[PDB]
């Protein structure tokens, strides 16, 4: 075993690589969601923004998993990145519920693992994850529901003029 | 009697009292407006800021009177804070309507405690509810009014385009 | 349900209402005891201070339990705010007492909502309450128990000069 | 009649010479009170210099009176400037207690002044008196009142370290 291993279960070990290919996962999904913004035929920019700050913060996430693995003294170990479920995501409310989705799922994952971490007695890791993962899992979520809401608001899907609006008030302009 | 005391009313004394008690009330109710407007499915956040920035002002007025009440020589009696009337506020324009409402309950138990010391021939409180508080409810009430109008050209309740747009131009970007 | 949801126990979406309620409690409380010291016949001028900032903190930490509610997807329900059990605060022990006793009352209540938070397995609460609340809560208990000792090192209740004494060197000059 | 004159009582114009009159009989008594203070046998420097700058504020408000007169078109009319009631003030506590009495004696006047006025239905007159004497009245009555209460709380007039420590904390340093 690793010379610095120390209170770290092999299935902490496991569920942090999981965790880690999830968290390319939602990245690489919402990559997709900012090519789809930027198409010519969409042309949302401020929320193919957004989506391509998100793709670039769960990668940062991703790279975090990775340091922690060794800092524990686990191995990275990888998996092939899955492309996202869809290829095109329809307009500005069908993505942001997609993303609420995949926030969800990322969440779930991640409370998951602080599951396993409890009864595992795993201390150091159950902090990594509310300090670095939870909070800011939960402002996202919200920050996503609101939008929906307000995208509702605006009579998407239909109302065109609505979903221009959200792009240039709702998102921070790029 | 107090040593400070000199042409302090037990009537001013006990009004000065229940008006600080109905500005901690507003400000509370103000709060939940603030809480209401926050909701993921309600979303309008400069709409809940100006809520929240009216219930901190509610609340300093409060402690103002308090403040008053000493300088007089009078005691300050505090009583229970009611809650407020309604636990959720419907939409921006039913929020406002219920807003002007309460401004104008507020001005009239200001101007009722305005009369009790002219009656009582107490100049000093006079000029405290004049310089105070007075001017700026008149312009507080001017802004709901005026907010409400443009709620109503906007086509509230119904228009959900028009309540987003009051949102992003009508009060602060918070 | 709301559409953020995850993981939040209707027993912890109630549990965070009833502390909302406790910390307005207890900022009424504190108010209480700045109008008091600020009475001509106290005139304890930073003893006034520190209760009066005491309050405000108690108001912003309320603020933040109506915030982490509508994060999570509860719904913030408010209740009467309850007037402070006394009238009026005796002297600066007396007062510091009492003020112990209250955070001791708040500090269980926390306590108490981490114990529900824990064995619902609910880590986001559980990291909201240590980072938020519970380290704040040592100290200002830790503050006012040193506080309680010195007041009585100077002959409290019955030593003006020592309460006075206080007044200018143990709490900040306002 | 002045060409100035106008909504002007002779009743007005001789209660502000009144008023006039007793705001340099206040000054001089605080001028009577700081020299007290600063005998080499008294030695209560800040004390003294308390009065000092009472003494001064008195006298400037005077003159303020004397502007006045002339502003409505009224001819001021001087009388002589009575000695203090005592050559000798005792101690910190029995000249407050006097400064007290003074300054409510002052308010008196002030309050009758406006009564007139109202009476006489002169609001120029009377939003005068509010705007530039009632108000800082209030506040120097209520820091007087203070100030006693924490001379009592000493231990005066016995306690000559209790009023060592008076002149040293509450008052300015000079
Ligand atoms: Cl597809
Ligand atoms: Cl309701
Ligand atoms: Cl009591
Ligand atoms: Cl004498
Ligand atoms: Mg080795
Ligand atoms: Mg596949
Ligand atoms: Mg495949
Ligand atoms: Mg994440
Ligand atoms: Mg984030
Ligand atoms: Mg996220
Ligand atoms: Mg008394
Ligand atoms: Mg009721
Ligand atoms: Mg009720
Ligand atoms: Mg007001
Ligand atoms: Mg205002
Ligand atoms: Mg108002
Ligand atoms: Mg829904
Ligand atoms: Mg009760
Ligand atoms: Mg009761
Ligand atoms: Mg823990
Ligand atoms: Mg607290
Ligand atoms: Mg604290
Ligand atoms: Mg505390
Ligand atoms: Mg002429
Ligand atoms: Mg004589
Ligand atoms: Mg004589
Ligand atoms: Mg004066
Ligand atoms: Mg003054
Ligand atoms: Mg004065």
């Amino acid at each position: 075993v690793s010379q610095v291993r120390q209170n770290y279960h092999s299935d902490c070990e496991a569920a942090v690589n999981r965790m880690l290919n999830l968290e390319l996962y939602a990245s690489y999904t919402y990559s997709s969601m900012y090519a789809f913004f930027d198409r010519d035929d969409v042309a949302l920019h401020n929320v193919a923004e957004f989506f391509k700050e998100h793709s670039h913060e769960e990668r940062e996430h991703a790279e975090k998993f990775m340091k922690y693995q060794n800092k524990r003294g686990g191995r990275v170990v990888l998996q092939d990145i899955k492309k996202p479920e869809r290829d095109e995501w329809g307009n500005t409310l069908e993505a942001m519920q997609a993303a609420l989705q995949l926030e969800k799922t990322v969440n779930q994952a991640l409370l998951d693992l602080h599951k396993l971490a409890t009864d595992k007695v795993r201390p150091h890791l159950c902090d990594f994850l509310e300090s670095e993962y939870l909070e800011e899992q939960v402002k996202d979520i919200k920050r996503i529901g609101d939008f929906i809401t307000n995208l509702k608001r605006l009579g998407l899907p239909e109302n065109g003029m609505g979903e221009y609006l959200f792009d240039k008030h709702s998102v921070k302009e790029s």
